[PDB]
């Protein structure tokens, strides 16, 4: 959790006080090259004693970049190269590692020259890939030579045995670590020169084909932690041009890895299901804009709005077969204490012998229906995928995959309300009309118009109301349980506004915003410690609270109103996959033309053209 | 429509089926002289065969710019240049027409050299001018050859009989291809050198005074598509100038162009009949920016109040005409069922004899013969125009030509309704007032203060009230049905604020504007889930949704702001020209002084002055 940041600094300073009582090893960390060539000719002084981090001489000679202390250690120690540290913070690095790191070094060419092992994984905790440790660069020698940019080390290493196709304990090969580094162009560069000695390619997927641990290609990786101009690079194999015509031109893309093969994951469900927002941005790149935009106009809006109209034909047949619920007068003749209650219905519990009460057993036996179809489309991906992926995916959209189970588990109590006629039914019928009317704004997202407005209430529900809702809910219990005790002592037969404090609460709120008409009788003197502090109220509610609430939401519409307008191709595309898995291969052709009648394979294509000025 | 772009790439890939499984044509894609040469040389390997779009193999040697096995297929074979393609995509474009588009060729010196013809027609489908081809190249060689910004084959084309006066299947020239390219700096420098050659001039319009089959000339085809740099530079020609005097001078415009002539359209009525923008912005510039603030200063607005003035007159006696209604004191005696219906007059019929009544007799005879000439001076404008003109530029400003019959339309009702003595006679009338009365704003814009505040209303009102209105719809039949279950048990005499389902959607709408006084008691308990749903309305409703709704109209303002300013000058010349249109020769002069008594013409004229500092 915490402490291991409290027990890892402490290896830092104990290495400090391992450097000052050790009479070779100062030496070391300076030059001392006089000092350190007596300081090694003794009898019991030997070079195997470590440090605090389980550290020989040779590695504090290379961690201070000393040339000089370096090879007197290897010409009086041989052995001493063959040698990683114990940590388990470090564990498994070499001297070979640190005059790479160091990337500028003529040690590499003398710790080569004395057989060191060119494979020795360094798979100490503080290289591991978590944000924790400021760096990757995963666990090979060459593999870190690549991560700092330094090319003379990279064919230094190759020439003498080093495998490019060595994974690691993460999966992931010398390639993938190239596309998660930050500084970003000196990585394009540089994976052209690790492309060119794949050669012979093994005679099986060659170098960039394959998957690591968690099961991606370089490409696709590309894609995840969003790497943009990596993007752009990986495209340059992957597409092939056509005929060139003035400044007109025409290409064809691979597209062999974007759309939905089989089960397995495409690359565009892999853009939509992280919780970045550099990734996201790469929808708007040429090869991938246009697979879109091309995939929801033929077969989008089509069965988009299709889904639309069966649906708001479902709930205008369910608010019609509920406000046709059935009644009768009250029998139990003014009960518990009068003129302080008022419901005279009391619902009837199982007469449908009537000629127009059957058209109601038509429509209900519409909606249980409805709900078992929800159900049944919804459960089964929740077992499919994680539990914690409809709290999961949430942000990019997901309150609807949440009401929508929520109207169907209210419509599926209501029926259990009826089948063995409890009274207060009255609950769930009146939460399945509010839960479900609100579903219909699920589809406000197939339209231009009312789209992004949509996805401005989601950023503000879950956003400055929410920040407003706790000082607003501070101040309307303070001042209602003030004006409580005010007009306790008074008959609230004029003027009863709160009589009872479970509606001062409710008085109160109705008053903070100004929705009800102010307590005013005109007639007796209502007490004086109100009307203090009912104008002290209504300085902090009205003329404050409430309008700076649209100040900051004023301010807070303009500094997202770019990003939301990413959100809104963020969920159509989303909306467009998951349309797009439910929906059978007897239906929506696969995108693009295909193979097979060209000369160009089992795989799909898509063209694209456009003019390129000069 | 959408499968057409199905069908042509298709085309794409059947050529490079086309391209693989042909020997020499193959040979032909890259240079392989040497195999070509042999590859010719045989019994039965003719050279006429056709790929897919119907192509010859010294097109491919052009399309791939290889100059080498061009000439070979010439030398073999001498007929082979006299060669158009034969899809119907591409159609009647030879081998002089690829080489003339990659802009840089010898290979139009030898094509032309074997005697080419200069006068090929190209007009396939994909050269006309359509937004799905990305060019639009006209469709004669040195068409091309200036399309693509390169002289030197502009002046080898012209010297061997190249036509200039030569039209297109659209009616275009050389140069009206020249005014909607994109590259448009490009286009100007080499427009002075096409009019050079037009030397002579074929004693007749010499070259930028022919239309096209649409109609227009060079200059005002310049307008139209809102290329504003060509519009400058065909002013060079068009002025001249005067007397020059230190940093002060004087010119004079040609202005022949611009003003109405007669019955034929003018420049000022092409520009504001546009749906484009950029079109929109020639009204700033110098020889257009002098005649509309002059025209609108002298006799415009003169003739615009006193338009103002006389239907503000109007309207003034038809509402003191409508409230003197005639009435009586109803007779039938409370008729169905009593005490939930209160209305008592029950309109007069026929009894005009009063000596007062004969006055409105006059009034109704103002307005009615009113309705009439509003009626007679938009009918012949729909029958003369097209039917879509009033759905067609309404953007620009066309409310009010659609409210105005709308309001002759309800007047002419009430007359029927009146005549054969109808009951329900106040619907009309009703909507006669709201509707008059709002045909007042239409002279909200000849005011500087109450102008372009106008304009922002109409930018709105289709806009995000029209999007809000439906996330408002939704929520306001949601909640509304779940309060009528609440209080269907319950006796609507005390706090019936609903008990019809078609009050229940008023009665919320009302409240969810918070312009009614919110449903309390305070005397009886009203239900439980009343109190809950109502507090869980209120926040959704009057603290979210009606104050996101100012956030966005702030946030909407002032990112149309310098728009508008756009609009309100853009909507003055649209009601100068249309003022312009109706009023009579024997008023409005003609703008600018005359010739025929200086030396100059029948053409008019306009002079205008200014400081040019350095
Ligand atoms: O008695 C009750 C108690 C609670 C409620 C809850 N309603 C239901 C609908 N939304 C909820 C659920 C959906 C979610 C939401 C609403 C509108 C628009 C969006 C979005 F995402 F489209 F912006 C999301 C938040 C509150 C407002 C309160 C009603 N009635
Ligand atoms: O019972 C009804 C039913 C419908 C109506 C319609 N009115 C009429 C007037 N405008 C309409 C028509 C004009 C148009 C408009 C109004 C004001 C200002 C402008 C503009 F263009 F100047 F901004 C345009 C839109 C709604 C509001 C509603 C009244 N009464
Ligand atoms: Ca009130």
């Amino acid at each position: 959790r915490e402490s291991w940041a409290q027990s890892r600094d402490e290896q830092n300073l104990l290495q400090q006080k391992r450097i000052w009582e050790s009479p070779l090893l100062l030496a070391a960390k300076d030059n001392d090259v006089q000092a350190l060539n007596k300081l090694l000719k003794y009898e019991d002084c030997k070079v195997h004693q470590r440090g605090a981090m389980g550290e020989t001489a040779l590695h504090i000679a290379a961690l201070y970049d000393n040339l000089e202390a370096a090879m007197v250690l290897m010409e009086a120690a041989p052995e001493l190269v063959f040698e990683p540290m114990t940590s388990e913070l470090y564990e498994g690095q070499t001297a070979l590692h640190i005059a790479v790191v160091n990337q500028n070094m003529n040690l590499v060419r003398a710790l080569l020259a004395r057989r060191a092992s060119v494979s020795a994984r360094a798979t100490g905790t503080a290289f591991r890939r978590s944000p924790c440790n400021l760096i990757y660069f995963g666990e090979h020698p060459l593999s870190f030579a690549a991560c700092v940019n330094s090319e003379e080390i990279v064919r230094l290493l190759i020439e003498h045995g080093a495998d490019i196709r060595a994974q690691d304990s993460l999966g992931n090969t010398v390639l993938h670590i190239l596309i998660l580094q930050p500084n970003k162009t000196f990585a394009c560069q540089m994976y052209n020169l690790l492309l060119s000695y794949d050669r012979h390619g093994d005679h099986l997927q060659p170098l960039d084909l394959v998957p690591n641990h968690q099961g991606l290609t370089p490409f696709k990786l590309a894609g995840v932690e969003g790497n943009t101009v990596m993007f752009q690079h990986l495209m340059q194999k992957r597409k092939h041009t056509q005929w060139t015509y003035g400044p007109l031109t025409s290409t064809l893309y691979d597209l062999t890895e974007i759309d939905s093969s089989g089960d397995e994951q495409s690359l565009l469900e892999l853009i939509i299901t992280t919780k970045k927002r550099e990734a996201r941005q790469i929808l708007d790149q040429t090869p991938v804009k246009e697979l879109v935009s091309l995939k929801w106009k033929r077969y989008g809006r089509p069965y988009f709005c299709m889904l639309g109209a069966i649906y708001l034909l479902y709930i205008i047949c369910f608010t019609m077969c509920c406000i046709y619920r059935p009644l009768k007068p009250r029998t139990n003749n003014r009960t518990s204490p009068r003129d302080n209650t008022l419901l005279q219905q009391k619902l009837l519990q199982e007469a449908y012998m009537t000629p127009k009460d059957d058209i109601r057993l038509v429509g209900e036996l519409v909606t249980v229906i409805g709900a078992i179809i929800i159900l049944l489309v919804e459960v089964p991906d929740i077992f499919r995928m994680g539990v914690t992926r409809f709290f999961g995916q949430t942000i990019l959209g997901g309150p609807f995959h949440v009401l929508i189970i929520t109207y169907a588990f209210m419509v599926l109590v209501t029926m259990v309300m009826r089948l063995i006629s409890a009274s207060g039914e009255v609950v769930p019928m009146s939460f399945a009309l509010v839960l479900g009317w609100c579903n219909v704004m699920y589809f406000a997202r197939g339209f231009q118009m009312l789209g992004p407005f949509t996805i401005m209430i989601q950023k503000m529900i879950f956003g400055d109301l929410m920040r407003f809702c706790w000082l607003m809910a501070v101040v309307i219990l303070g001042f209602a349980s003030a004006f409580y005790i005010i007009f306790q002592t008074e008959d609230p037969e004029e003027l009863g506004h709160f009589y009872d404090y479970p509606m001062a609460l409710f008085s109160t709120f109705e008053l903070f915003l100004t929705i009800i008409d102010g307590p005013a009788n005109y007639n007796v003197d209502l007490p004086f410690m109100y009307s203090i502090t009912y104008a002290a109220f209504a300085i902090i509610a009205t003329l404050l609270m409430l309008n700076l609430l649209i100040a900051m939401m004023g301010d807070t519409h303009w500094r997202v109103a770019h990003e939301r307008d990413e959100l809104w191709r963020a969920q159509i595309v989303a909306t467009t996959v998951m349309l797009e898995r439910k929906l059978p291969r007897c239906l929506w052709p696969r995108s693009g033309i295909c193979g097979r009648e060209y000369g160009l394979g089992d795989r799909w294509f898509l063209r694209v053209e456009d003019r390129q000025d000069l």
